């Protein structure tokens, strides 16, 4: 596998978004993964609608602004036959009536692939071969809220009890040795002002830190 990967440098990733006061990170994680796969398939980067997922995927088990899961979102896109663009179905950060319009669909998936649970090496293979990967993590810490620089490492982090969905866009390392001081490149949905331009480096190969490889998945397009 490559010593480092950064799908942002290849055009696969949209600018950082902001979920605001709605518990929809699962939807931003899912649109980010679908944006990358649609780019890999067509060469066009098109921002996708989180609101479409918030409003319409209750049957699949999502709860809108009260939480959800990325795999359930990919399930909805498969069952639904499509997903609207951000532009045609704008984000308003509250639960609303489903307004899915097939004529505005710009994405599709046939299901999704699961990374083996807990395997950082398996997550590394998927990031390297596929593109950006949806992942769950434990983000419930002030140290995460005020993250700014460096490789994030929080002793209080759980690898099992997770509460946030994010997007792994690559991986890398500090210094000249590719085998140490490793990190995951993670896209958040708290706006560009949060973190490092909306991104965070999470410690890699430090026993599945914050659960990054516990529940990872990507859409099949
Ligand atoms: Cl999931
Ligand atoms: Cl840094
Ligand atoms: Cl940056």
């Amino acid at each position: 596998l490559p010593k480092s990967v950064d799908w942002r440098k290849k055009g696969y990733v949209t600018p950082v978004k902001n979920q605001k006061q709605c518990g929809s990170a699962w939807a931003f994680s899912a649109t980010g993964a679908l944006e990358g796969q649609m780019f890999r398939k067509t060469g066009k980067l098109v921002s996708l609608s989180e609101q479409n997922l918030v409003d319409c995927s209750r049957p699949q088990g999502n709860q809108g602004c009260n939480g959800g899961f990325m795999a359930r979102a990919f399930q909805y896109v498969k069952e639904n036959g499509g997903l609207d663009s951000e532009e045609s179905y704008p984000y308003v950060a509250v639960d609303e009536i489903c307004k899915y319009r097939p004529e505005n669909s710009v994405a599709q998936d046939t299901g999704f692939t699961v990374v083996a649970p807990g395997k950082e090496k398996a997550l590394m293979k998927a990031v390297a071969t596929v593109g950006p990967i949806s992942v769950a993590m434990d983000a419930g810490h002030s140290s995460f809220q005020f993250y700014k620089s460096g490789i994030y490492f929080e002793p209080d982090c759980s690898s099992k009890n997770l509460d946030h969905g994010v997007l792994v866009v690559g991986y890398g390392f500090e210094g000249a040795n590719s085998q140490n001081s490793k990190y995951w490149l993670v896209k958040n949905s708290w706006g560009p002002e949060w973190g490092s331009n909306g991104y965070v480096k999470i410690a890699k190969d430090k026993n599945n830190h914050c659960g990054i490889a516990t529940a990872a998945s990507y859409p099949n397009v």
